[PDB]
C-alpha cells in the first residue's frame, strides 16, 4: 500500500521525492494491434529491446497507444456499445508491466487517439456521441483492466485520449468561456473533421477519469493536448481540460486531470508563440504538473535534443517525451534522455520502482 507516483501542486514526486519523467512514446509496435488476443507475444522483442535501450540511456518512462479507435481491443457489439475485454488482454498488459519493472521504467496507457479517422471510428464515434455507450465501455472494460492492474509498480498511468482537438469544431462562440473555440479559428484544430463540439470533448474526459479513479484513487490520469492554444487560460487562450471545464462539461466531481500534457512541433523551422520551448512553465499560469508529450529535434526549430529535454527539465516542465520510437532517428532520442541521466538539480530521473 505504500503510495509511489503522485502530484503535489506543479511537481511529480515518487516515494515522496521529486522527479522528472524521461523518455520516449513507442508508441505502437502493431498499431491498434498489440495487447489482447495474444498479441504481446508477437511484438515482445521489440518492447523489450525498446526498455533495455532506454534503462541503459537513463529514460525512466514509455507512452504506448492501446486501443485507438477499437481496431481490436475492447470488444464491440453490433450496436457501438462494449461487452467485455478478451481474455488475454490483461495478462499481456501485466507481462510488459513485469518486463518494464525489470528495468525501472513507468508505463503510460493512452487509450483513445483523435487525431486520424479511419475505418472502424465510428466505434470511438459511439462512445464519444452516446453517454449510454460511452458507460458500457466504464462498465466493462475501463474500470476492470484499471482495477487489475493497479498494484503493478510499473504501471505509470492513463493518458484518456491523444489529441481530441483533431476532431473539435472550431470556431464556435459560446456563453460559457471556456467552450468557445474562435481562439481556435485558424488554428489548424478539426483536422480530421469538425465532429465534436468542446463540451462533448470534456464529457468524455471527465467521465473516464472519474472512473478510473473510482476503482484506483491514487491514479495518475492525463490528456495529450495537441497545442498549448487549448491548454491554457494565459494569452488570450482557454484551458479545455481544467477542473473548471471538465466538470461544467460532464458533472463528475472526481473526473479531474492529475497533470497536463501538451504536443510541440516547429512550423517553417519556428515555434510559434504559444509553445512550452519559447516559455518557462510558470507564464501558462497552470495549477498541475505539465509534461511535453511529444517533441522531437527533427521538427525542434533549431534546438539539438540534449537542449530540448533541458529546456523542459529546468524550466519548470514536469517530463519530455519523445515521439517516437518508430519515427525520425531513434538515437537523437536517446542522446537527448542520457543528457539528463545523473541530474537531481530539477527532480531525480533515475529512480528505483
Amino acid at each position: 500500500a505504500a503510495v509511489r507516483l503522485s502530484v503535489s501542486g506543479t511537481n511529480l514526486n515518487y516515494n515522496g521525492h521529486h522527479i522528472f519523467l524521461s523518455g520516449a512514446n513507442q508508441a505502437w509496435v502493431n498499431y491498434a494491434r498489440d495487447f489482447g488476443h495474444n498479441q504481446y507475444s508477437k511484438g515482445k522483442s521489440t518492447f523489450e529491446s525498446t526498455l533495455s535501450d532506454m534503462q541503459s540511456h537513463g529514460g525512466n518512462s514509455v507512452r504506448v497507444w492501446l486501443h485507438i479507435e477499437g481496431e481490436s481491443t475492447p470488444e464491440f457489439d453490433n450496436n457501438g456499445y462494449v461487452t467485455g475485454i478478451d481474455n488475454t488482454l490483461i495478462s499481456d498488459m501485466r507481462a510488459y508491466l513485469h518486463a518494464a519493472q525489470r528495468h525501472n521504467i513507468l508505463i503510460f496507457f493512452t487509450l483513445w487517439n483523435g487525431a486520424v479517422k479511419q475505418s472502424t471510428h465510428y466505434r470511438l464515434n459511439g462512445l464519444m456521441v452516446d453517454t449510454r455507450k460511452l458507460q458500457s465501455y466504464i462498465d466493462h472494460a475501463l474500470k476492470p483492466m484499471a482495477n487489475a492492474l493497479k498494484n503493478e509498480k510499473a504501471l505509470g498511468g492513463w493518458d484518456i485520449m491523444n489529441e481530441p482537438e483533431g476532431e473539435i469544431k472550431p470556431g464556435e462562440s459560446s456563453s460559457e468561456p471556456c467552450f468557445d473555440t474562435r481562439h481556435l479559428s485558424g488554428s489548424g484544430a478539426g483536422w480530421a473533421g469538425h465532429l465534436y463540439s468542446a463540451q462533448e470533448i470534456g464529457r468524455f474526459v471527465n467521465w473516464q477519469a472519474a472512473a478510473i479513479k473510482e476503482v484506483d484513487p491514487g491514479a495518475m490520469v492525463t490528456v495529450g493536448s495537441w497545442n498549448m492554444k487549448a491548454d491554457t487560460d494565459a494569452m488570450g487562450f482557454h484551458n479545455l481540460y481544467s477542473d473548471h471545464c471538465l466538470v461544467k462539461a460532464g458533472g463528475k466531481q472526481s473526473g479531474t486531470l492529475s497533470f497536463y500534457q501538451v504536443h510541440t512541433y516547429d512550423w517553417q523551422n519556428h515555434f510559434g508563440n504559444e509553445s512550452p520551448f519559447k516559455h518557462s512553465f510558470s507564464n501558462f499560469r497552470l495549477k498541475k504538473p505539465m509534461v511535453i508529450g511529444e517533441f522531437n529535434q527533427e521538427h525542434g526549430a533549431g534546438m539539438s535534443s540534449e537542449s530540448m529535454f533541458e529546456w523542459a527539465y529546468t524550466k519548470g516542465y514536469s517530463g519530455a517525451w519523445t515521439w517516437s520510437r518508430t519515427d525520425v532517428s531513434w538515437n537523437n532520442q536517446l542522446r537527448g534522455m542520457q543528457h539528463l541521466k545523473s541530474r537531481t538539480d530539477h527532480g531525480q530521473v533515475q529512480f528505483g520502482l
